[PDB]
Parts: structure tokens; C-alpha cells; sequence
């Protein structure tokens, strides 16, 4: 049931960021959006086949990259902040959230069966790469994130 | 020491289809929190624009996950019988047979409508799972797993009708 | 890997008092379900609202915030009476605008008010992860006796919304 289980939480995961992308976002943005569910695609399809593997260190060097590039275009956060804002960074968090949960299930799947560890660290980065986007996208919209 | 009243459930209990009181992390209790949450998300879908005859599968879904929920409730019950198996199965050779051959694979996204279902697709398919986790504790007919099954392949094609629909 | 570790690739995540669980622990997961609430709750309040429900739903951000940390940090509490007080208010406030249930209703209506009902599904969930956290855990009772009011204050709220909105509640 834990590999059954990782895949439908990536799969919720890989739906929930269709949402965010059916929102107007900067051009940047929707284009990591958009790779990234071709990432999730091939991750999912990694979990289920054994002895197939998709995520590669190319894959977490682009996410990595996503991080460095957004987090530079952002003053460090100096306060906690609530999840929310602008539509689309509400979304964010949601995504964030649900990224964390596939997280829990592969971390869970790893545990009970030999996995590859690119799939817990591709989540795992695309979690911290979430909550960056859900800031970009209150700042897009002219506003701040909640504190 | 609380000065707070006790309400119901406070306990970290809730009450079944009968005088039963059960823990709220029971694999029972988990499967009809996944029902609902997956009703609630479909609800969220019926609040956008949509085609007449889309919305009305969905509407009645509702009542159908209502029943369903009840059905888990109630340990010793039967809500969910062929008659809705049946209903789904001719939507989805209704709605297929609207659509052109998949082709290829797609990813869940598009008009709002068409990602909102997708989102409802992959919840069906997490509580078809908490379903599943509950016969494995318990004895349980299959036309709940099966109604939820259904429904997932349902909701897949209904997600490729309102991107057509939605343009 | 040519790649870096980061925080977290080993699968563990750091609790508040310095020690690291594996992400899988029941523990993570409550913390995890009480961020995805209070994640919908903010797609909730990114919709039109009466100012005395987002003022209610902001606060409720807050409270959820501090419960996650309650959950995250060992030694410290921060739930108390006082928050289950101020839930406890809002429900009879909230309540005593509508007319009594006299029958079921489904999960949706306004936009608002179907996007209240994900919520308080969310919230019955992570209500179900505390519950079970407590189940092998010491835990205070607040946080659960929290959530568990929460969700019937997010049925509520679902109502009102509908009210506002001019339409009515799906039986």
C-alpha cells in the first residue's frame, strides 16, 4: 500500500498545481510550473515500475537552480507568515502542503522497500520551491506575504 | 483544569450509524472523512460554469457520496447498490463516447473546471484507497470501492469534456 | 549524486527542540495536515468575504499557526481556553444568524461557501492525525478539542456564506 499510496499523493500533488497554473502568473513561473508536472509525470511513473528509475541529478540541479534564482529576487523573510495572500499564492501553499504530503508517503516507501533517494529530494526541493513561488506571486500581484 | 465545557467528539471519539462510538483515527472514520472531503471538492467544482448535462451527473454524485458515506456509518447497512454502479457506468460510456481517442498520455490541468476535476479525481482515488484500507479490517460489500473506482474514471473523462467545454 | 545535500534529503525533518523525526512519523503528519488547513483556509480568504467572517478566518490562521507549533515544539503549549473560547463564541455568533437544520445538507453552494466545506473536511482530517498522534503521544487535549470545533465552525461558515451570497444550502 505505500508505493499505491505515493503515487496517488504525487498524482494529487502533480492535479493541485494544474490549479495554480489555470490562475494568470508571470511567464517565468508558469514555465517551471509547467516542467515541473512533466517532472512529477515521470516520478510517478518511477515509483510505480521497479527497476526503472526517471529522477535524475539533472532534475534536482534544475529545481536548485529554480530556488537560487526566485529566493535572490526576495529579501530574506524576517517574520513567520500565514499561507495566503493573492489567489494564486494561496494556491501556492496548498500545492506546498500537498507536496509535503507526497513527501511523507515516499519517505514511507523508501522505507519499506528499496527506492532510489532522487524522489524524497525531488519533493523535498519542490516543497521549498513552492512556498518561494507562493512569496513571487503576492509580490506579482503588488502585494505582501501575511504575517 | 479546562473551564471549558466538553462538547461531542471532544474525546477524540465520534458516533457511528448506532449507538457505536469509535476513535477518529479508526480506518472506518478515515474512510468516510475521504468521502466527504472528496463531496466537498466536488462541490467546489459545481461553483463553476459547466455544461448542463455535466452538472447534473455531478449533482447527483453528491447524493450518491451522501448515501455512500451513510452506507460506511453504518456498519450493518447497504446504501450503494448495483442501480448506481449501473448509472456510472453509462456516464462514462455516455461521456467517452463524446470524445476522440486518447492518443497520448495528459497531465491534470487546463480550463479551471477541467483541474479543478482532476483534483476531484485524484481525491476519489485517495479515498477509494481509505476504502480499501477499511476491508482489510473489517468485513465490507465491494459496491462502495467499486462506486469510488468508477467515479475516478468518470471524473478523468469529465475533465477532458469541460476543457472542450471551457475552450 | 554530484548534488548537494540540503536539509531534509534524508528523509528526516527537524522538530522544534533541535531533534529530527523521519517524515513519515505520525507527528510530521498532523503537522502536515494542520498546514494544509490552514493552506485552505487561505484560499478561502482569498475569495469576497463579509469583513467579520475574514476577520474570524485571520485570527483562526493564527490560531493554527501556534497549534502547529505546539504540535512542532516539545515543552510548549500554546492552545488554551481562551482559544476554545473564542471558537466556542464565534459558533454561537455564527449559528444564531441562520434557521435551524431541519435536514442534510451537501457540501457546496457559493464559491465560498463550497471552498468552507474543503475546509472543514481538511480540518476533520487533521483532526483524525492529532487524534492518532495522541493515541502513542502525551498531547494536551486543546489542540484536538481545537480542531473539533473548528470544523463545525467551518460548516457554519459555509451556511453564512451562502446566505451572504444570496442562495441557500444543497440538501
Amino acid at each position: 500500500d505505500a508505493r499505491i499510496a505515493a503515487i496517488g499523493d504525487v498524482d494529487e500533488l502533480n492535479s493541485q498545481i494544474g490549479v495554480l497554473l489555470a490562475e494568470p502568473l508571470p511567464d517565468d513561473v508558469r514555465a517551471a510550473l509547467s516542467a515541473i508536472q512533466h517532472d512529477l509525470f515521470d516520478l510517478g511513473g518511477e515509483l510505480c515500475i521497479p527497476g526503472h528509475a526517471a529522477i535524475t541529478d539533472a532534475h534536482l540541479a534544475r529545481l536548485d537552480g529554480w530556488l537560487a534564482h526566485y529566493n535572490g529576487q526576495l529579501p530574506p523573510l524576517e517574520e513567520f507568515i500565514l499561507p495566503g495572500g493573492a489567489r494564486g499564492a494561496a494556491l501556492a501553499h496548498v500545492c506546498r502542503t500537498v507536496c509535503r504530503r507526497a513527501e511523507r508517503s515516499i519517505v514511507a516507501l523508501g522505507a519499506s522497500e528499496p527506492l532510489n533517494a532522487a524522489p524524497r529530494r525531488y519533493v523535498n526541493r519542490l516543497s521549498d520551491l513552492l512556498f518561494v513561488l507562493a512569496r513571487v506571486l503576492n509580490r506579482a500581484a503588488g502585494g505582501a506575504d501575511v504575517l
